[PDB]
C-alpha cells in the first residue's frame, strides 16, 4: 500500500500545497508532521513569533481535523524522528516543500539519506518562491543578478510564475489507527506557557492560513489601492489600519502562497491598465522577497559580513552602551524609541519605520554593525526572515545593493512629515501623551514649565538624547565615505 508523511517546515497551508497534493495521492494513510524541539529556548526567540507558529499549527489543526485527519507535532530533531517513524508506520513517501536557507538545505540533505534507507520516495515541491530561484540563475547564465533592475528584466523573460495548485481532498487519508508514536497526548499542539516561555504574547496579528485568507480578501477589498501601490508613498506612522498588507509574517511562515498573491494581482491588473509597476507596486514587493532569496541563496556568509563577498567590509563599532539605548528603546529620540517599542510589543513595523530605526544604529547615528541590530529584529520580528533581514540591514547599512550613505534620515524630521501631532508616539510612549505637541519629536527643547504640566520631566520620565544627530551624522558620513575610498 501507499503511507505518506507530508512534513511542515513552512508552507504551513492547505492551499497552493503540491507537496501535500502529491503525499494525498493513491495514499492509504497520510500523516502530516510537524517537528518540534522542545528544547528550542535553552539552546534569542521573542513569544511574539512562536506563539505566532503555535496559532499556525492550531489553525492547521482544525483544518485537518475538518477532513477526517489530525496533524502530527512530533518532539525532538528529524534526524531522530524520521528513521523510526519511517518503519513504525510503513512510509513509503516523504514529501515537504523545498527550503533554500542554509540551515535546512543541511537538514534535508541527511533526511534525504535517512529515507534513502528506508526505501522512502522523497518529493520535494518549489512553493515557497514564485519561481525556481535555481532555474533564474541557469537562465541568467549560471550567477545571480545583483541589481533589482536586471533581476526583473529576468523574470519577464521567464515569464509568469506558476499558477497555484489547486485545494486538497474534502476528505483525507487520516493517520492509521493505535501507533505509539502518533499518540494525541505526545502528538499535540502545546501552548507558549508549556513550551517554557512567562510572559504572554502581546502582538495583534493572529497566526494561520485562515487569517491570512481574511487578510488577504481585505486587502482586495478595493482594487484601486491595490492597483495604484506605490510603496515609497505609503504612511510609516498609520497604525490603526496600516498603510501596507501586513502579510508577512503569514508569507514568512507560509500561511499564505505568495504563487496566491501573485495571481490575485494580475487579475487586478488586468482590469486596470495604469496600476504601478515594479518596483514601487505590490508585486515589485513580492519581487524583492524572490530577488533576495535568489541572491542570498547563492552567496556564501550571506547573513555575516567577513568571508561575505557581496558585504563590504567597514569597521564597524563595538560600543555596547549605545547598542544597549536602542535596543532598549530609550536613545531619547521619541521618534525611534517608538518604533523600538513597537517592535518588541507587534513584532511588526512599517518599511520606513525600520529604515528609521537600521539607519539610526548604523551609519546615521551610532555606527554599531548591522550585524547587531539583525540580531535584535530576529528575536523581535513575527515576520522575521533569513535572507530578507539580511539583505535588507546590508541595504540600510550601506554594506550592499545600497551605496547612497549621504542620504541619512533625521530621528526628529522623518516622522514629523507624516504625523505632527505624534500620534504613533503617543500610542507607543505613553508617557509622553500629554506633551504638546510642538515638543513631542523633541522633548529636551521643551521648557521645564512645560515638561511638568506635560507630566514628562527629561532625565526623570523619558531620558535625554544619547547623541546629537547634527553631529553624529557628520562624523559617520565622514567615516563612510573614507571606506568607500578605500575599496
Ligand atoms: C532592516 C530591515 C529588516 C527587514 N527584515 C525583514 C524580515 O525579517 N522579514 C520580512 O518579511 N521583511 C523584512 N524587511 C522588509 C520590509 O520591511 C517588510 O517586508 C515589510 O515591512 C512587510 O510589510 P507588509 O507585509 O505590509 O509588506 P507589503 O508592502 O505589503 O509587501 C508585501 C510583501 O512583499 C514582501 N516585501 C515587501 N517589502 C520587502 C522588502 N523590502 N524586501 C523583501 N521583501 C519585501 C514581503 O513578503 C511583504 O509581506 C526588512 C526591512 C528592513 C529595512
Ligand atoms: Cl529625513
Amino acid at each position: 500500500v501507499k503511507n505518506s508523511i507530508i512534513w511542515f517546515r513552512k508552507g504551513l497551508r492547505l492551499h497552493d500545497n503540491p507537496a501535500l497534493l502529491e503525499a494525498c495521492k493513491d495514499a492509504k494513510h497520510v500523516y502530516p508532521v510537524f517537528v518540534l524541539d522542545p528544547h528550542f529556548l535553552q539552546q534569542k526567540v521573542s513569544v511574539n513569533r512562536y506563539n505566532f507558529l503555535l496559532e499556525s499549527l492550531e489553525d492547521l489543526q482544525r483544518s485537518f481535523q475538518a477532513r477526517g485527519s489530525r496533524l502530527l507535532v512530533l518532539r525532538g530533531k528529524p534526524e531522530e524522528v524520521f528513521p523510526r517513524v519511517f518503519r513504525e508506520w510503513g512510509v513509503t513517501q516523504l514529501c515537504f516543500e523545498h527550503d533554500t536557507e542554509p540551515y535546512a538545505k543541511v537538514r534535508d540533505a541527511a533526511v534525504r539519506r535517512l529515507a534513502a534507507e528506508a526505501g522512502v520516495e522523497v518529493v520535494t515541491p518549489i512553493s515557497h518562491t514564485l519561481y525556481d530561484t535555481d532555474m533564474l540563475v541557469a537562465r541568467n547564465g549560471g550567477a545571480a543578478p545583483l541589481t533589482m533592475q536586471s533581476f526583473t528584466k529576468l523574470v519577464d523573460r521567464v515569464g509568469d510564475p506558476p499558477a497555484p495548485a489547486p485545494d486538497p481532498p474534502a476528505a483525507m487519508p487520516p493517520p492509521a489507527e493505535d501507533m505509539p508514536s502518533a499518540a494525541p497526548a505526545a502528538t499535540g499542539v502545546p501552548t507558549w506557557q508549556e513550551v517554557g516561555f512567562k510572559e504572554p504574547p502581546l502582538t495583534v496579528f493572529k497566526g494561520g492560513e485562515t487569517e491570512a485568507l481574511a487578510r488577504l480578501e481585505a486587502a482586495f477589498q478595493d482594487p484601486k489601492w491595490v492597483a495604484g501601490f506605490q510603496k515609497p508613498d505609503t504612511d510609516p506612522s498609520a497604525w490603526e489600519k496600516p498603510a501596507t498588507t501586513v502579510l508577512s509574517p503569514y508569507l514568512k511562515f507560509g500561511c499564505l502562497s505568495a504563487r496566491l498573491f501573485h495571481a490575485r494581482l494580475l487579475e487586478v491588473y488586468r482590469r486596470h491598465p495604469a496600476h504601478s509597476q515594479p518596483p514601487v507596486s505590490l508585486r515589485g514587493q513580492l519581487l524583492w522577497r524572490e530577488f533576495f532569496y535568489t541572491v542570498g541563496s547563492t552567496t556564501p556568509n550571506f547573513h555575516r559580513m567577513a568571508g561575505n563577498p557581496v558585504c563590504k567590509q567597514i569597521d564597524w563599532d563595538d560600543n555596547p552602551e549605545f547598542l544597549a539605548a536602542w535596543r532598549e528603546a530609550r536613545t531619547g529620540f521619541p521618534w525611534i524609541d517608538a518604533i523600538m517599542t513597537q517592535l518588541v510589543t507587534w513584532g511588526w513595523m512599517h518599511h520606513l519605520a525600520r529604515h528609521s530605526v537600521a539607519c539610526f544604529l548604523t551609519r546615521g547615528d551610532l555606527y554599531v554593525s548591522w550585524e547587531r541590530g539583525m540580531e535584535v529584529f530576529e528575536e523581535h520580528l513575527i515576520d522575521q526572515d533569513h535572507y530578507l533581514n539580511a539583505a535588507n540591514w546590508m541595504w540600510l547599512s550601506a554594506s550592499a545593493f545600497f551605496s547612497q550613505y549621504f542620504r541619512v534620515y533625521s530621528p526628529v524630521v522623518f516622522g514629523k512629515k507624516y504625523d505632527p501631532e505624534g500620534r504613533f508616539i503617543r500610542k507607543f510612549l505613553p508617557v509622553l501623551k500629554d506633551m504638546p505637541a510642538k515638543y513631542i519629536y523633541e522633548p529636551w527643547t521643551a521648557p521645564l514649565e512645560v515638561q511638568r504640566k506635560a507630566g514628562c520631566v527629561v532625565g526623570r520620565d523619558y531620558p535625554a538624547p544619547i547623541v546629537d544627530h547634527a553631529v553624529a551624522s557628520k562624523a559617520c558620513i565622514a567615516r563612510m565615505a573614507a571606506a568607500y575610498r578605500r575599496s
